[PDB]
């Protein structure tokens, strides 16, 4: 339909207006003393919240180009909200500041390519400095402490520590609702592999986006399922059994996939299909591993098994299966322990025999995935409200604990961002590169200044005082006192800050170089 | 509907406005330092890209005459984007420049026929000069290097070199996804002939526009298939076998073609029908060759075989068949090797016996197609993302390698275009012919000047300096340094540049002679 | 619905505005150096062409009166485009000039009836002069030369010459596509009669408007077919045979005609019904002749044959049947040669015996149709594109050859039109008759002046110089040199020019006498 071709600064002017609208709507919630924002709802009472990501999601502007800006910044925050729950806001603030100042500089010449180069150099230096100064969190006590912060109650610290120790750093930890009143930790045989659902229609938990199956049947095959006729007898058998079905195949497409989607939507079948992990000869390796764990059989042409000949017996079984957008987790497979042990010993022998470091690494991955098991946290509480609150509290606690385990811990409240200003200013450059360096140097003060302003303190005073205090001492927005953030517990994961900075810098660089904007004309 | 007939100059003014809008949207992406353009999408996040052809495709203007200009220039770029991926942009820039300056000159008299004559003469001289100065690429090492540039990784160079040698210059090379982690080259018995699909509805790969069939049945016949009843028993047999079907007939039309199209759309039948290559007595020659290669039988009235009497046995078989818009490729035919060898020997005897150079050439074409085989590149990589990236990287690398093989290699970055300015200026003409010669001379500087401007350098300075430096030395837009393009690897295929220039000149000549524009009046 | 009655001059003013719009859109393509015009299309790329008839067909104006003038002039061009392909444009230019100058003269008095009388007298004198000065084309060598001009390649000249000698001047010549690479001429037994199809729905070749049947069944009967039930058994028999059916009857109407039209549209039956040539006892004469030539039997009440009793055996057969809007052609009838010879001898005896010159002429027509046969030109070429181009080239070459054979050859490029100016000016008249004579004298210069202007030369200078040069020497628009058009090959058929002049004069006379225009009021 009719386009609204626009070039030069006016396109960028509209881009900036949209980004400014979104930033003014979002940034007011930044910091512990953030203020609350009211969002409209079609039905029921309106929702009042200070959660940044929800507000950013709800934003949609009438002006097409401002809508472009809003959607762009929202997609930036999308890459970051996955870890923790605060990295989806700092990125927006940094993007707004960088875009505004860069546009102002570009208006007066200042070849945009030099600005982008300087921004990239400053961001790289800042990331290097952040990885330089950090409290490495690797001790068991520190890991338990981080599991005991955020919400983390107190027991979650020890629970996460023990589960982590039992399954390792990369071991799978699962959270369940115990029917009792006590929260318990269990380690069972399970499999998680990086294969999400083929479609969102078969998601069981819309809020968690995850697909949850309880005591499901598991279909294991290396073949491609493009025809629904190949599985109709098995579908009828499972419908007779009235149990959920998990499908692990090379690919499910064609007419079978829409048919299964329609059946799931209508509730006829509680079926989930995911792609088979691994490729080539490797795929059959952990296909056989899954078959051993679940007690099922891999349906492959090598064994002479056909899809139409698959019965209930050949299907794998497990207590619970969780499928997210990218990974599928199996809990308490029904296969024999001795067979799993024999497979583990075979993989160990292969590792001791293989000479390729790549093949050894793949076999080690299979061995660790098979032998580490799955940590199960059966949360128990007196009331369903208490159980749900504890579940939510444990979820983000585990996420933050893992994030701290991988990268580390740094000063919270944006203090880390200012602490790296000196190193960025130390970067040597000339011309537009130096201009972009100064741009980033100025913009890096935005989070702390905004947090100070939201609490009513003067931002500039806070920035100036922070630039002249000892490293590790920042500003406590809650109390207005200058204390040790590490001692005061105002700590943020290194990964969150660095990811927000990287995303904001990259997207600001992309936007600053935009020259022509193509958008649909509003319909009269 | 109602028309809005418009004549004289302001019609050309509207055409120029449309072309200017399209060029201002496209040309900003020209060159290595091209800037990004944002395109709106109906669903999902907007796409940001610097790919010229996609942006040109997405452009649609509300003004009918400006829409006319946009569609014209887009159809021009259509004839050029087939080879490489950059010739679809320079053509637009040259077209805009020529049209603008020619319109300005025509406004002051300057009989347009003389302008068209001068433009054609200048373009012919420029093409001759481009064919004159060129680094001929025929050595195996140079071919491997050209296959090792663009993306070309490094292994693709040797892989393309070896397949290029094994199948010859015109030999068919195919790219496949190996299930393993290594990319391998294979030469098998195959057949590619210039016969595309009869319709776009049975296209299996929409992105590649190609029709892909895996282990399909092949129907070989010289008869015309206008009735679906003639093939219903065979259709039912193949549906029972649930395999793809390839139809090679003189012509499939009437009611059978829409029926097959509907069946393919509904997914009932994976059938593709193409015309039989060759005509007269010749057609049966490669028909029999295809039957021998695939193990099938040609259904012809000479042999007493009827379409309704065709069984599964008489059908040809192959591992894979690829059908593009214009050609159909057969991979790993199931016919006997000895029969193919006997056919090859028969064709060789015919060649040694035939006295007509035309008939000898046709027999040589058949012999080369039968004996050269098909090069199969089974791409292997660790991940599907890696496999797809490698596949895409190999595709354009092969295309550019072939383009360099046929024509040659010249200086990239538009340096070749400036290098031929002197020869064009040396062409003698008078009056409007000389005016058109000057028009082309002035316009030939547009690509390099635009590239310099996109990188922030002054275009006029770069043009003037380039006109006075030694041949083979140009401007590196990436670094801003005057180096050897051949040594620095800034090289472009001769075919791309010459095709872009020819298309731009022809279309500009057609547009400059326009006198009256008939357009659909907008509905109030 | 509602009318918008308008009288007096503004009605004529709108007539003139519409005619001027159409003329300004068309005339720019006149002459060898014509400029191109852009036409909109609903789907696909817009079509750019300089073909006048297509552009005139595509024009449709919003103003009801201007659409009035456009439709009128288009219907004028309709009567002229049949012969050659250029007479559809000169007529429009002449009409525009005459209408404009006549309207201006009528505005100042000048009783329109006198203007019409003067226009008719001038046109009659011009036609007489054109028939006076002309190069009569009757020699075989000249006929071959004219067959060797236009496109005419070179072989088409001799081919058309030999076919024309073999079949005579009025003999039927047919063009076919040979499966080989060589074009061949064949003379076979055939039949063409002035009876077109009963409706356009059974037209097989939409582009050529002709109905083409290959090896069809021929129904020959003198009865009137108004009931579809009379032919249902034969229809079922032919459907079993799956062959085309040709129906030759007195008249096909009632319910049978819509039923056959629906069957042909649905593709159930490839049936074409045409009226029987001749009337009274004469109709049965060439009905029996067709039966003899095709081997069929005439279904008539005299023989006691009923329509429901017609079998496949009684149907005539031929290799090919071509049915245009006005004539039906039969190729290679299956009847016995001896029976045809006996019929020919009977007709010759009747001719030698008949005493009525009218009856003798009719019998001679039958004899010539039976004995002259049909020339078949089997065009052969290497590629289908070459075959189609050669077919199109032969078509117009044959048309122009016939046109020159009947009338003759005169100077092309409008030189003949100026060459007759003196004779028209020599016509004596007074008052408005003399005014119309001057009108035609002035308007006759329009084509040459327009052609000169399109090539950039001053029209008035060309006209003045042409009026003072020797007869037979005109202006070559391609080169701008005054050469002998006959020697230079710039020759146009006499029939085309005279027909264009007659049509333009007649329609201009009709329009100049208009006083009231009733038009449909635009819907608000």
């Amino acid at each position: 339909m009719a386009k609204e071709l626009k070039f030069a600064e006016d396109a960028r002017a509209a881009m900036l207006r949209g980004v400014d609208k979104l930033a003014d709507t979002v940034k007011v919630t930044l910091g512990p003393k953030g203020r609350n924002v009211v969002l409209e709802k079609s039905y029921g009472s309106p929702l009042i919240t200070n959660d940044g990501v929800t507000i950013a999601k709800e934003i949609e502007l009438e002006d097409h180009f401002e809508n472009m800006g809003a959607k762009l910044v929202s997609e930036v925050a999308s890459k970051t909200n996955d870890i923790a729950g605060d990295g989806t806001t700092t990125a927006t603030v940094l993007t707004q500041a960088i875009v505004r100042e860069g546009l102002k500089n570009v208006t007066a010449g200042a070849n945009p390519l030099g600005i982008r180069r300087g921004i990239e150099l400053a961001t790289k230096a800042a990331v290097e400095e952040l990885h330089n100064i950090s409290t490495v969190v690797d001790s068991k006590e520190a890991i338990a402490q981080v599991a005991a912060v955020s919400s983390g109650s107190d027991k979650v610290g020890h629970l996460i520590a023990d589960a982590m120790e039992k399954v390792g750093n990369d071991g799978v930890i699962t959270i369940e609702e115990s029917k009792g009143i006590e929260t318990e930790l269990d380690v069972v045989e399970g499999m998680q592999f990086d294969r999400g659902y083929l479609s969102q229609y078969m998601v069981t938990d819309n809020d968690k986006m995850e697909a949850v199956l309880e005591n499901p049947y598991i279909l294991i095959t290396d073949k491609k399922i493009s025809n629904i006729q190949d599985i109709l007898p098995l579908l009828e058998q499972i419908l007779q059994q009235s149990r959920p079905l998990l499908i692990i195949a090379d690919d499910v497409d064609g007419e079978a996939l829409p048919t299964l989607v329609l059946n799931k939507i209508r509730g006829t079948f509680n079926v989930v299909a995911v792609k088979a992990p691994g490729f080539g000869d490797r795929r059959k390796a952990m296909l056989e591993d899954i078959a051993i764990l679940t007690g099922g059989t891999v349906i492959t042409d090598d064994l002479g098994l056909e899809l139409k000949d698959v019965t209930i017996e050949n299907l794998g079984n497990a207590s619970k299966v969780v499928v997210d957008k990218d990974n599928t987790t199996i809990v308490e497979g029904s296969g024999e322990k001795e067979a799993i042990e024999a497979r583990v010993q075979l993989i160990k022998n292969q590792i001791a025999e293989t000479t390729s470091d790549f093949d050894r690494e793949k076999l080690q991955e299979r061995l660790a995935k098979l032998a580490g098991g799955v940590a199960v946290v059966k949360v128990g509480a007196a009331t369903e409200t208490e159980l749900k609150e504890l579940k939510l509290r444990i979820e983000d606690a585990l996420n933050a604990t893992r994030a701290a385990v991988e990268e580390g811990m740094v000063s919270g409240g944006g203090t880390a961002l200012v602490n790296v200003i000196s190193k960025v200013s130390a970067v040597e450059a000339e011309g537009d590169v130096a201009t972009g360096i100064k741009i980033v140097v100025r913009a890096l003060e935005e989070p702390i200044r905004q947090i100070a302003e939201n609490a009513g303190y003067e931002g500039s005073v806070i920035v100036d005082k922070l630039k002249n205090v000892e490293l590790g001492t920042g500003f406590n927005a809650a109390t207005g006192e200058w204390v040790n953030m590490v001692e005061a517990g105002i700590v943020d994961p290194t990964k969150v800050t660095r990811s927000a900075l990287q995303n904001a810098a990259s997207v600001s660089a992309l936007l600053l170089t935009t020259e022509a904007v193509v958008a649909d004309k509003p319909e009269p």
